[PDB]
């Protein structure tokens, strides 16, 4: 489906797009967040703040797995590597 | 070579090891930091704070590429996945 009023959005700066993206995964093996960094790095984008820190550990019984990231990619290549990020996540949103 | 007084060290907590590791890479393609997250995740370790943010961008002409991370792994499996991390980096140190 395609939600227009969804949270996943972005902006452009100096001719590129600066945005953030979060994504979580259950289990203990499915943690291919690594492939996610391969995205922003594939189109030589400029990462602002890539971070990963599963929940529970700090507090448990309220939060859940997470992964905060901020990066910038040409307004055109964004959609390019983002597709990959869509290839890694789908049921999440931007930060 | 093997430097004993080197910076790369670690500690153990509750029967596991909690430490930090930094590593940098030049160019634009060699950014396989992703494989690094595959390490701490391979032995189901507990990551405290994994982060990546190349230098220059904030300030240039003093710093350089970097990648700060903090994670914990059984005092035994640490050496296990760290070897992998050694398979990704060698000329760097802990945080």
């Amino acid at each position: 489906p395609g939600n227009p009023l969804e949270a996943v959005v972005f902006e452009e700066r100096d001719g590129n797009a600066v945005l953030n993206l979060l994504f979580s995964l259950r289990g203990t093996k499915p943690s291919s967040l690594s492939r996610a960094v391969k995205v922003f790095e594939t189109f030589e984008a400029k990462i602002h703040h890539l971070e990963t820190r599963p929940a529970q550990r700090p507090l448990a019984g309220s939060p859940h797995l997470e992964y905060f990231v901020r990066f910038e990619v040409p307004s055109g290549d964004l959609a390019a590597l983002l597709s990959s990020v869509r290839r890694v996540s789908d049921d999440v949103r931007s930060a």
